[PDB]
């Protein structure tokens, strides 16, 4: 899956 847009956290995390 393509997520590496700076981003991870209480949400997707």
């Amino acid at each position: 899956e393509e997520a590496d847009d700076d981003m991870g956290f209480g949400l997707f995390d």
